């Protein structure tokens, strides 16, 4: 692809985080903890799932940004609505203001409802994530296979400003310990 001039500095916003997560000094990185991070409750923080927002909200234009999902079992990342539910339990999907992709159990899909298969040969090290909000587009791309295309929502209605979206997942298994990384430009 040729969308990498259209690259964002993207950071995460703390107040947004699950109680168990811990966010690098630069955030940059988020991982998930083994306990609670001592951090007071707010409307804001995602109750159920390991999940945090970027700071950055756009409502025009074009933008792109990296994750780093090295040796992950399970996430979840995209984009989502400014106003998406924070407590209680919920899909990503479009009608509740996601527009996300996902790793579970050696499988990736996409997050439509229902659940869409993606078929990648190369498991990715990096995703690239490009939003295109005028034109209604949030693609993925494979940067380990030369930036292959993963998935494109098309015909989004996104009715709000948008976040980056992330989600560490749960670390059942003892093998989910790493975190995602924001990449550098
Ligand atoms: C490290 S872990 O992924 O196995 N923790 C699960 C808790 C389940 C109860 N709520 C907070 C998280």
């Amino acid at each position: 692809h040729h969308h990498h001039h259209h690259m964002v500095h993207i950071t995460l916003d703390r107040n947004t985080a699950n109680s168990w997560l811990i966010i690098s000094k630069d955030r940059r990185q988020v991982r998930m903890g083994d306990t609670h991070q001592n951090v007071s409750d707010n409307k804001e923080r995602f109750s159920n799932y390991p999940m945090v927002l970027g700071a950055q909200r756009f409502s025009s234009g074009k933008m792109y940004w990296e994750v780093d999902v090295t040796q992950k079992e399970a996430w979840d990342l995209g984009v989502c609505r400014d106003s998406v539910q924070r407590k209680g339990q919920f899909s990503l999907s479009p009608e509740n203001g996601f527009w996300t992709i996902w790793l579970w159990q050696d499988s990736y899909e996409a997050g439509t409802s229902p659940q869409t298969t993606l078929h990648i040969q190369v498991p990715p090290c990096q995703i690239g994530i490009f939003v295109d909000y005028e034109a209604g587009v949030v693609s993925f791309y494979n940067i380990t296979d030369h930036g292959s295309l993963i998935y494109t929502f098309s015909e989004c209605v996104f009715a709000g400003p948008l976040r980056p979206f992330f989600n560490v997942g749960f670390n059942y298994s003892g093998g989910n310990a790493a975190p995602l990384k924001l990449c550098p430009l």
